[PDB]
């Protein structure tokens, strides 16, 4: 055991220092190391369980047993007079730059979870190299350094989501008392579209400068694998070269998909051209019913605009389809209407995107519903919002040998090692696994430290909780009820419920049963909580901090023997005790 | 121990049946009950792993061993054919209302813990009074049922948070795109009143409603506990009575003090008038420096207000003082003026309050600072915020034998039992626990189902969570950082902290490096977490969930394992790694 883990840490370290800290000789090569700039992973000895097992094992690398010993990929470099040696000699600085490759680390994608490793590795001396291309959109849309969260995601669609709160907050301050008139103000898309990319561009440079300042090569090529260790690289005028790479993380993403009628590309746009859009949206159709496409609607139809959605079959399918409809409820009674049951066949263009007048065009969409009648009717925009795919055919030549599944993700061990052993994918890609930027950062900087500074913790992707945008939000962690109610049978399963009402909501006169929440549980193990369902304001900082307690395996008693704090929305969970099996009513 | 256990739950229940769910019989007496309108505790010892024990422990009260078994006030009443016989001799409701005394549970208090205690005996069959008397204010503030959070406290505190909350909210939207000029909007403080009392009002009618529909009766009268069991109540014409009562929970609470200078009582005011104020305070000065203090000098400051804060020693004593800091930091940068070193000598009339015009009047405050420098100032008025206090003296013969501690409060036992054995202690006057709604809840509702109902569960008043409602809201659940260097030592804790800026305050140009968080953790006991502590905005909603985790034992490694909900104030808390000890920056 302790022998195969020094083994593979000593192969795969950039640069790495055995030693104690009461050493003074360790602290002599240390501060040599930090003078000449030479970042490395240290392992303290005298901080380790079994710390006088491993200083035994590194004799059978460097026939020592004391400290400190320094490593280079995988060679024992020396003792503190040795180190010393080099140092004096100027022949340190060669010794630590050798290597069979040009990078001891290739990222290939510059988004949430690609930059995340490449930094990380980076703090422990590993000679990093991260690759990201934003290919265009149909209609030519570009964006900066950061990947899908930072330019076309989470962090634009939560600013917007803010703007069309903040009407509700115009109208809430007339009843507590402020003079303003909520009906003569009106909302000015290309003003928040601005502030909004002003902020995007932050990142986008920001992200730059922290690449920068921890020595990662950043290039901004198409990167494509090749072989195990070479990386084809393409840039900006099509100039084609070959870098190659010990370790390879794969981190590419995914991009939205198109149904396949007439004029869906032609004249229909996506989530990755909403956030710049360089007018606003007019009369819209959103095609789809994923939590992009709710949260979408959502926000344009704060902002006072006249929104669709169509929707095939369900609201949010995989999630907790009684919250789900809920969500949708609240919408619907909130200026957000809906075609049900209903799937588009063709999309005609009659008038063209005014580019200079910076006006939208004019669509003819036609569909049919379930039963057979038919749809038509006129749109300025129409989004579509009917999933996302990676294209890894871009990215992966055939003959690597890297196994895909049937939906085109890649197959990965549980420490994220693909079928090629020097391999590794993280984020969206990585078949099976939740498709949320936290994840994908937590993969790769796990990795990153397994790989280059001998950790062994590993991504733990269970009960990993999550919060849907919409005008009331919907926060959740662990199994929707009817997953429960399949895994365990309905006789093993409690469900406790409440309806709740926002203090902030009374004097602004908004409803009184809307807002709801519920514990999910199985009796048979001490009432466990399985999972956990919110629907009101504020649902991801609600849910955050229970997240960590079923972790830890919270029952219902943990939940009843915990005190709220007053006057807040997350306490109803303290005191809940209503169960669905008593019929009795969850209403205030 | 099963024997003590049932002697004392027959001893002390109004009417309980002795089940099992399997029984027919019992099913049978269940049905007369309900039909006759008989409420009673019900234990079902099929559902007890000691239920055999208990079954053989009932026939040293009955002389029988079987089930149903039914008791009334001490007295075993029958089994199934006995029970039946009295039923349709129209003699069991004469029996079922034998008791010694007028009441089985006598509540002198009607507000959090008083109106909570009172609902729960009753739903088993205990006949309930609760009693509850507003002693008015200096200038004659009164308000109706409820308690203190009802009417001058966390409700009508919190609702006027929200107002100022909005201030901000309508600064905002101007850089989102909404077309508003918040510099011509103004604030009506007469309407927000209005609005608030509305809702207070609503309240009040609720609690009487409920107390109706459980049959308890209430009596608007002032009570005095003259012996274990006789109250002496004195109504509002001045008629004085005594009624008896078994049981006596005293949840009588505090009001606010008052300095002992000259023109305190006579030109000041205090939260308890605050809170329904006809006219707007105008140029205002707080005398304190508690919580109650600051956030009402906050709200008063975000609604337009010239607002001045007179601290004696530091803000927030008791609290970590790093927090307190920090929080009054903000206020003084957001426009709170503070006095620090002061207090105040006498309070001089200039004007009276004009009761026609409404309006406030003018008064002149004369105070010295520490070094004996002189403070001297005009304002309109003055808020007394310097603690508060019970006076049990109004409440409790001195020869009953209640005993007090030196602060005038009830010492209890674990089960709030005082040093009369039938009389028990709730809520702010119990000594030693945290004074606060949700806590004063849990006390009463714990303790009248073992009262009642034989329960054993006891209230844990260990890291209750708190938050402070000022303009930067903090959240807190544990030990100061301070506490937790007394009690083991500096080498044994490390604090995990950082910085952090909500998205919503990037397009809204508001400040970097303002809001914060730390863990303090104990490094020997496998780095658990002994206090959490949030400064930023909705910081109740981050902390409650998080006390789930505190209360079960979290440790660092369960925060980390924890992955975050992107875009949240509370993901922070789960990728925390800079320690104090390091000497790193927290600012990102
Ligand atoms: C509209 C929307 C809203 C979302 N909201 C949330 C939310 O609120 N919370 C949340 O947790 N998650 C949210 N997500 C999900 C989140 O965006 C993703 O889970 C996350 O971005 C995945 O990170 P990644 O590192 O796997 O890939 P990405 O961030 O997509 O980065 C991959 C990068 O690699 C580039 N690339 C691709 N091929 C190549 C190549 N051959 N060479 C070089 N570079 C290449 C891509 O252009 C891209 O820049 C949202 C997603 C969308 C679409
Ligand atoms: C300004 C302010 C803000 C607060 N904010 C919060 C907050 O945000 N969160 C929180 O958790 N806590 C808050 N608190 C504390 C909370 O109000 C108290 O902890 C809670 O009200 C205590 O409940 P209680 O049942 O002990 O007493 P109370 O609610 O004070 O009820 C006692 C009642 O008994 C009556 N009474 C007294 N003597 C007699 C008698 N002889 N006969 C009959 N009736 C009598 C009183 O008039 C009163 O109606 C706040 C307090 C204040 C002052
Ligand atoms: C807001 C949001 C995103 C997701 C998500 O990313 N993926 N679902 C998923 C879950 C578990 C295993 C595998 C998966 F693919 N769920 O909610
Ligand atoms: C020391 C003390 C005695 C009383 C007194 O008489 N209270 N009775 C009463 C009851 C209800 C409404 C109005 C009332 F006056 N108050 O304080
Ligand atoms: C054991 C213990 C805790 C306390 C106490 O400080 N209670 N009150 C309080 C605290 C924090 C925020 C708001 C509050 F009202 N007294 O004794």
């Amino acid at each position: 055991g302790t022998s195969q883990w020094l083994r593979k840490t000593v192969d795969s370290a950039a640069v790495i220092l055995f030693s104690k800290t009461t050493c003074p000789y360790c602290k002599k090569v240390k501060d040599v190391l930090a003078e000449a700039k030479i970042k490395h992973a240290t392992i303290e000895l005298d901080q380790l369980s079994n710390g006088s097992a491993i200083q035994k094992c590194l004799a059978s690398f460097s026939k020592i047993e004391t400290v400190p010993q320094m490593f280079v990929r995988g060679k024992f470099i020396g003792d503190s007079q040795t180190v010393l040696k080099y140092y004096s000699n100027d022949e340190l600085a060669g010794i630590v730059n050798e290597s069979k490759y040009d990078y001891d680390l290739i990222v290939i994608g510059g988004g949430s979870g690609g930059l995340a490793a490449g930094k990380e590795a980076a703090k422990y001396g590993a000679k990093t190299a991260v690759l990201d291309y934003v290919e265009p959109t149909p209609i030519g849309t570009t964006w900066g350094l950061g990947g899908t969260c930072v330019n076309v995601g989470c962090i634009p669609k939560k600013l917007m989501h803010q703007a069309g709160l903040l009407s509700h907050a115009l109208e809430d301050a007339e009843h507590f008392g402020w003079s303003l008139d909520r009906s003569k103000i009106s909302h000015n898309w290309s003003t928040m579209v601005e502030g909004v990319q002003s902020h995007i561009g932050s990142l986008n440079w920001g992200y730059k400068v922290a690449l920068r300042d921890n020595q990662v090569t950043y290039l901004n090529a198409k990167g494509r694998l090749i072989s195990p260790h070479e990386v084809q690289i393409t840039d900006k005028n099509q100039k084609v070269s070959t870098i190659t790479g010990n370790k390879i993380i794969l981190a590419t993403g995914e991009r939205p998909k198109y149904p396949e009628i007439p004029g869906a590309v032609e004249y229909g746009i996506t989530s990755d051209d909403l956030f710049s859009l360089p007018y606003f949206p007019g009369k819209t159709l959103v095609i789809g019913a994923s939590y992009v496409a709710l949260e979408c609607a959502g926000f344009l139809a704060s902002l006072g605009g006249d929104v669709t959605v169509m929707v095939r079959s369900i609201l949010l399918r995989g999630f907790d389809q009684q919250m789900a409809e809920k969500v949708g409820d609240y919408m619907e009674n909130h200026g957000v209407k809906f075609a049900k049951l209903c799937v588009p066949d063709e999309i005609k263009q009659l008038k063209v995107v005014d580019t200079e007048n910076n006006k939208p065009g004019l669509l003819l969409v036609k569909g049919h519903y379930t039963d057979g009648k038919k749809f038509e009717e006129e749109f300025e925009t129409v989004i579509f919002a009917v999933g996302r795919e990676p294209q890894l055919s871009k990215v992966l030549c055939e003959t690597v040998g890297v196994k895909l599944d049937k939906n085109g993700r890649v197959v990965c061990t549980d420490d994220e090692q693909t079928t090629v052993s020097n391999v590794y994918a993280i984020g969206d890609i990585n078949a099976g696994k939740p498709q949320l930027t936290p994840v994908a950062i937590q993969a790769g900087r796990y990795l990153a430290r397994r790989l280059f500074a001998g950790a062994t913790e590993l991504t733990d992707y269970s009960n990993v909780a999550t919060t849907v945008f919409t005008p009331l939000e919907y926060g959740a962690c662990g199994l929707s009820e009817e997953d429960a109610i399949e895994k365990y049978g309905d006789k093993d399963i409690e469900v406790y419920h409440s309806n709740f009402k926002p203090l902030e909501w009374t004097v602004a006169h908004r409803e009184d049963n809307v807002c709801y929440m519920k514990l999910v549980c199985r009796k048979s193990d001490n009432m466990r909580v399985l999972g956990l369902h919110v629907l009101g304001p504020n649902a991801g900082e609600i849910t955050q901090g229970y997240a960590v307690a079923i972790k830890m395996g919270a029952t219902k008693a943990d939940f009843d023997r915990t005190i709220g704090i007053h006057p807040t929305c997350s306490e109803t969970f303290t005191t809940l005790h209503v169960t669905k099996k008593s019929g009795v009513s969850p209403i205030v």
